[PDB]
């Protein structure tokens, strides 16, 4: 492959500390002769899938868990199996978090949550409600401060307030029930951006302006996580950490991370790579030595939480953590937070209005579902000549969708059945693994789109077709990951032209008879 053999390297994101990260790295290489490189490349999360879906970059990422099933089901991880006796040494819990399809995908390192960090000699007494900051902001404005700045480009720091009242991701007490424009939702968002109208906040902060502010005694209050506190140390601010105000009288929500490290499926070094996180790394002195350069939070190794859990500050994380909840790991976390991000961002800027906006985040984090839905039925419909039984769900849209696509399927299949057959012999699928070949194809054709509907009623047309004579040869559980297959290569290249549209209800309006 395209790794290097007999060495180590690890990518981790520039707000943690790997500093610390290459002592740890520094020690193994003492003791084994082997070289461990740490990098923290811009943009990791979007550069890590990039590298590794052509079998290279690192042979150990970091990110926090939500990332990482998107990861492991594009194959870009190796399952992990510590035996039983390191298992038993890390909190269950931190160990659920790195679980996906029942199997382990990377290593808990760290709980993470975001607190209240506030300026105590600015603000002895921060608020306990968002709806006292704008009175505060203007007190404070008359000494030439500010109450509250913190990132407004990162959809994570503004969660905790679109939580607060109602807002939510994908429902958990159910993926099919998305919560992300709702009353709460919105609630919670027009206060962030009345905040900014009314100029307590301004909408191009971003994580360095908030924390130089904050760091300089410019403004009262920041809104952080744990990695952010030694760079507060050094600044000599007098600084406390506290529970995140309330709004509409109910607790924010973060929502809570699991510092993980995966191995790259592509790696020839993963007998290293187990022996560095679970030996060097996932210990008292490992931890203490990425701690120290930032604060990781509460560590998965219970030995060294125990420890760090008399701190004020991880009391104040794990209050934050335990009002909030884990994020999950499901593959379209990713999707969920552009899309977030993008109605956090316009919003704030004025672009959308926080209705619009909101509305078009809520289409586009259900956009894989939504689609996997009417396709996975519609191909095993056609492939069995009998449609499903079960009951759709929320709601009347894949139900319009299904019913649209087969109207209109009808006349493509029938008008394009010599030139599938033809693609069909042309490529040779026969089995599971010659969908994956197709995906890699089809994501190379599709990005010269120029898209409309008739363009995406053919390809969904081919894969009924397809569908069908993976049936007619035994192959029926061949069906699903097709859909799928397809579904990623659709929901991903056009993902913006598809919000454009309003989703499927596009869909639906388009070929309306
Ligand atoms: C028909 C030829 C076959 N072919 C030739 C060049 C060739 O080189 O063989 C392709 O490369 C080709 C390859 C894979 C998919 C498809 N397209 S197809 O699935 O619809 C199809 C499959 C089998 C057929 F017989 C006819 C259409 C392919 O099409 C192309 C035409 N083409 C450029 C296109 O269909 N583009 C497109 C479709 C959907 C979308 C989206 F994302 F909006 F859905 C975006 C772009
Ligand atoms: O803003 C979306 C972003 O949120 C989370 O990223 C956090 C990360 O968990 C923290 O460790 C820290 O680095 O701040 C990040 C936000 O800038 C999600 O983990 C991430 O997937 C998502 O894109
Ligand atoms: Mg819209």
């Amino acid at each position: 492959g395209k790794i290097e053999e007999g060495k180590l390297v690890i990518w981790i994101n520039g707000d943690k500390g790997y500093n610390g990260l290459a002592e740890v790295g520094k020690k193994f290489e003492k003791d084994t002769g082997i070289k461990v490189t740490v990098e923290h490349p811009d943009k990791l999360e979007e550069k890590f899938p990039q590298v590794a879906a052509t079998g290279d970059g690192p042979d150990i990422i970091f990110w926090a868990h939500d990332r990482f099933g998107g990861y492991a089901q594009s194959g870009l991880l190796a399952e992990i199996t510590p035996d039983k006796a390191f298992q038993d040494k890390l909190y269950p819990f931190t160990w659920d978090a790195v679980r996906y399809n029942g199997k382990l995908i990377a290593y808990p390192i760290a709980v993470e949550a975001l607190s209240l960090i506030y300026n105590k000699d600015l603000l002895p007494n921060p608020p306990k409600t968002w709806e006292e900051i704008p009175a505060l902001d203007k007190e404070l404005k008359a000494k030439g401060k500010s109450a509250l700045m913190f990132n407004l480009q990162e959809p994570y720091f503004t969660w905790p307030l679109i939580a607060a009242d109602g807002g939510y991701a994908f429902k958990y007490e159910d993926i099919k029930d998305v919560g992300v424009d709702n009353a709460g939702a919105k609630a919670g968002l027009t206060f962030l951006v009345d905040l900014i109208k009314n100029k307590h906040m301004n909408a191009d902060t971003d994580y360095s302006i908030a924390e130089a502010a904050f760091n300089k005694g410019e403004t009262a209050m920041t809104i952080n996580g744990p990695w952010a506190w030694s760079n507060i140390d050094t600044s000599k601010v007098n600084y406390g950490v506290t529970v995140l105000p309330t709004f509409k009288g109910q607790p924010s929500k973060p929502f809570v991370g699991v510092l993980s490290a995966g191995i790259n499926a592509a790696s020839p070094n993963k007998e290293l790579a187990k022996e560095f996180l679970e030996n060097y790394l996932l210990t008292d002195e490992g931890l203490e030595a990425v701690n120290k350069d930032k604060p990781l939070g509460a560590v998965a190794l219970k030995s060294y939480e125990e420890e760090l859990a008399k701190d004020p500050r991880i009391a104040a994380t794990m209050e934050n953590a335990q009002k909030g909840e884990i994020m999950p790991n499901i593959p379209q976390m990713s999707a969920f937070w552009y899309a977030v991000r993008t109605a956090v961002i316009n919003a704030a800027s004025g672009r959308q209005t926080v209705d619009e906006a909101l509305k078009d985040a809520q289409t586009g984090s259900e956009l894989y579902r939504q689609s996997l839905e009417i396709i996975s039925r519609y191909l095993r419909e056609q492939a069995t000549g009998a449609a499903d039984t079960a009951p759709m769900g929320a709601g009347a849209t894949s139900r319009k969708a299904l019913e649209t696509l087969r109207r209109v399927g009808d006349g493509v299949q029938r008008n394009h059945e010599t030139a599938f057959q033809g693609m069909l012999r042309k490529l040779d699928i026969k089995n599971e693994d010659d969908v994956k070949s197709l995906s890699r194809v089809m994501i190379h054709v599709f990005s010269d789109g120029v898209t409309n509907w008739g363009r995406i009623v053919t390809l969904i047309s081919f894969g009924a077709f397809v569908a069908k004579h993976l049936k007619t040869i035994n192959q029926e559980s061949c069906i699903e990951p097709l859909a799928e297959s397809i579904t990623d290569v659709l929901v991903r290249t056009k993902r913006d032209w598809l919000v454009k549209q309003r989703g499927w209800d596009g869909f639906v309006e388009f070929f309306h008879v």
